[PDB]
């Protein structure tokens, strides 16, 4: 037992130096994609693997079930997982090269107008999807992004799957999805997620039908079938994963302009997020954060990984965000999400290295989103002068719940299906011959969406979603959206807020800060249900908090759709627009 403690000390001390090295290399590539920065990162990938290999093989000489201290037990179980360092060196080199090629391909992909400008995903294509109301322009960006990014990833993915599965098996799992699912250490995970998804089906179906009706009156009866799926390019988002950018088309009864005109900048957006955390009594970000973060897209023509991300450099002092920030409300919410990762990093920085993780990955994703729920309320937005004051009517409540639902509820089936697809790719039930076909089968089944153009040989639409080529698990985001409302509910009840949950603003609540702090400080030292119960008072994942938040909207949608005679669901997937009659005479 004294030997295991000696091992843990050596692991924590030595791991910090090598992980900090790798983080630095990984950052230098992410903020400057070049052949030199790529070469260095692959180099350091070898170095970190030799460390993982050294201490992982030692960790596997202990019998953890014979250890008394439960904290030391959890640590050694973690270190026994070699992850990709389990692969032989030649295969590891190939695997690391593949991950980098896929990540680079995605990040430098562009969609060009013939003899015109070339658009990048951020901000150009993102802005088209969010603001264009013309069927053909939206289709140009939607299909263009999948031709350039999606198709370009297909040649890598079969070998990526082969190798990530091999690493998992060498670490004792059945496949890579088994390894990923183990992050929640819950035997019943798949059933729990299925039941959570089913609890939210009534709400999503009613939202789907109402939004389908709104699109029907804007884009025309010839392009929207009221008993079928929605074309995937009309929801305001490249992946139809959140719908709030079409609030204008669906509101039942402009913040970007306000942020720009009033002088908001990327650094002021992250500062406002920082001020919100400190209003709760949580930690401010160090001066080194403002010094080293990349909070704007470079202007020197540098190629970078623009997708927002938060970084821990494993020295208790250096935490950074890398985001190509745009001055709008959407990205203000992203900034809060990213600042929640940083808060977590700082909260558990003094824990042993292997326990410096979220209670589960969903917890890490939820912290920032919890605060953003309060920032997004009309009261708080007005306090930020981004909205003129509103009266708290019934019609303004439904409008606000609708806005929130277009993001939170619409995201539920998308976040669910991403890893349903990957899990089945990893376990072998989906192969390269039907990657795209099963992707759209799930897009239909769970989201009720259809592709606006036929998918041809060589399409790989999963590859056009950042997390697929980047190999970042996605179920964490499904979990996050459920539990962030459980957290919101608990923090609001703690702060004394009474009444409708959607009117709660935990701004300045030191009680809410203390509750989040003690949970984040646990890191990964206790199974996540204990952290769940500390915050909420119960140990389970439950959709009830989310459903309580949206109860007024669910009631309103059910009535509205019933009186309009809507068919909930989409039984008619095989429909087309009518072909207008071509009458003569013919020149
Ligand atoms: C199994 O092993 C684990 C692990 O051991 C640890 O990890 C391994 C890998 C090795 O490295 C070990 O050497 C190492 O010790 C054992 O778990 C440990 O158990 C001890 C004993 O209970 C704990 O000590 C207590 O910690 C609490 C909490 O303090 C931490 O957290 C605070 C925030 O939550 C933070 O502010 C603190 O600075 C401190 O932070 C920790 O610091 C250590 C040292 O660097 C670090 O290793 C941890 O990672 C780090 N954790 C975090 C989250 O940052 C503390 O409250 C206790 O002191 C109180 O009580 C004393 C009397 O009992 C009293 O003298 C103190 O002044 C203090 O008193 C309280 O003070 C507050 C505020 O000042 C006041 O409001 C209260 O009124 C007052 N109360 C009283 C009564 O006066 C004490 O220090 C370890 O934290 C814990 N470590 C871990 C990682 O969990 C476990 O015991 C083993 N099990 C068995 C069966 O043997
Ligand atoms: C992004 O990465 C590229 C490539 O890694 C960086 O370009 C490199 O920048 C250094 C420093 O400017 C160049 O170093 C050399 O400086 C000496 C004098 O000090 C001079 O004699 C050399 O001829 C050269 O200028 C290096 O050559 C250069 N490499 C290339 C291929 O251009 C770049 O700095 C990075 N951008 C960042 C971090 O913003
Ligand atoms: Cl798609
Ligand atoms: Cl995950
Ligand atoms: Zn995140």
């Amino acid at each position: 037992e004294a030997e295991a403690s000696k091992f843990v000390e050596e692991y924590d001390r030595t791991s910090q130096v090598v992980w900090n090295e790798y983080a630095g290399a990984n950052w230098n590539y992410n903020t400057n994609i070049t052949t030199e920065t790529s070469k260095i990162l692959l180099q350091k990938n070898m170095q970190i693997a030799q460390h993982t290999l050294k201490y992982g093989t030692q960790a596997r000489k202990f019998d953890v079930n014979q250890l008394q201290n439960t904290t030391i037990k959890r640590i050694i179980k973690k270190v026994q997982d070699l992850e990709r360092a389990a692969l032989p060196a030649q295969e590891l080199e190939e695997y690391n090269k593949i991950l980098l090629d896929m990540e680079t391909t995605y990040s430098v992909a562009t969609v060009c107008h013939p003899q015109g400008s070339c658009l990048q995903l951020e901000p150009d294509l993102t802005n088209v999807m969010a603001t264009s109301r013309k069927y053909e322009d939206l289709l140009w960006a939607w299909e263009g992004w999948r031709d350039k990014a999606g198709r370009a990833i297909l040649q890598f993915y079969p070998k990526y799957v082969e190798l990530i599965n091999q690493a998992a098996r060498l670490n004792g799992y059945v496949d890579a999805g088994d390894s990923w699912r183990s992050m929640y250490e819950t035997p019943s995970l798949e059933q729990d997620l299925e039941r959570l998804f089913q609890e939210l089906q009534p709400l999503y179906l009613n939202l789907h039908a109402y939004v389908r009706r709104a699109l029907h009156r804007h884009y025309g009866a010839q392009h929207i079938n009221l008993e079928g799926p929605i074309p995937a390019h009309l929801l305001g988002n490249m992946w139809a994963q959140t719908w709030s950018n079409i609030y204008d088309l669906v509101v039942p009864f402009d913040t970007t302009e306000a942020m720009l005109k009033q002088g908001w900048t990327p650094r002021r957006m992250f500062k406002e997020a920082d001020d919100f955390f400190t209003s709760l009594g949580l930690l401010p970000v160090p001066p080194e954060f403002w010094q080293k973060s990349m909070l704007e897209k470079p202007t020197d023509g540098r190629e970078v990984v623009c997708h927002a991300s938060a970084w821990d450099f494993y020295n208790g002092k250096d935490f950074r965000i890398k985001q190509c920030t745009t001055v709008n409300l959407e990205d203000l919410v992203v900034a809060h999400h990213e600042m929640g990762h940083i808060q977590y990093f700082m909260q558990y920085k003094d824990l042993p290295v292997a326990l410096r993780e979220g209670a589960n990955p969903g917890f890490h994703e939820a912290i920032g989103d919890v605060l953003a729920l309060s920032v997004s309320t009309p009261k708080h937005l007005h306090s930020l002068n981004l909205l003129s004051s509103e009266g708290g009517s019934d019609e303004h409540d439904i409008n606000f719940l609708m806005k929130m639902a277009l993001d939170k509820i619409a995201f539920i089936p998308f976040s669910y299906l991403v890893d349903q697809w990957r899990w089945r790719v990893f376990d072998g039930s989906i192969t390269k011959e039907n990657y795209n076909q099963e992707w759209w089968s799930l897009r239909l089944k769970y989201q009720g969406l259809c592709p606006p153009v036929p998918r041809t040989q060589g399409d790989f639409d999963p590859g056009a979603k950042f997390h697929i080529p980047s190999s970042v698990p996605y179920i964490r985001y499904f979990v996050s959206f459920i539990i962030q409302f459980q957290f919101h509910e608990a923090l609001c009840q703690a702060a004394g807020h009474t009444g409708p949950l959607h009117k709660c603003d935990i701004y300045q609540s030191k009680e809410a800060g203390q509750r989040l702090a003690t949970a984040m400080k646990l890191g990964f030292s206790r199974p996540w249900p204990e952290a769940m119960q500390l915050i909420t008072g119960q140990p389970q994942m439950s959709a009830s908090a989310m459903l309580s938040y949206f109860k007024p909207l669910l009631d309103w949608l059910r009535t509205e759709n019933e009186l309009h005679g809507e068919k909930l669901g989409w039984p008619q997937y095989n429909w087309t627009p009518n072909s207008a009659r071509s009458e003569g005479p013919l020149p």
